[PDB]
């Protein structure tokens, strides 16, 4: 099992 | 059994 | 960005 | 994006 | 028995 | 991309 | 900027 | 980019 | 498991 | 069994 | 930048 | 098992 999550809400 | 899921709602 | 993979296969 | 595969075959 | 799976949703 | 092969043959 | 990765795969 | 391969073949 | 988080609200 | 996963969301 | 590889193959 | 992760948010 493998899970990747990325988000960019950077200032 | 194999399951792949991907979604891109990135900001 | 979400990527998920799961596998259960005899090897 | 969803991809699913399942198999039960004697080998 | 042999199973191959590949996916490219790369950023 | 999915490739599956299974075989049960006496040899 | 958030990056997350988790994996549980026998090796 | 995901690549998966599994095999169970007597040798 | 791996988690990375970065933010820049610097003055 | 072999699993490869790569992602590039680098800043 | 994320690169993951796992393998369990008798040798 | 091998995991590589790199990020550059340097000032």
């Amino acid at each position: 099992k493998l899970v990747f999550f990325a988000e960019n809400v950077g200032s």
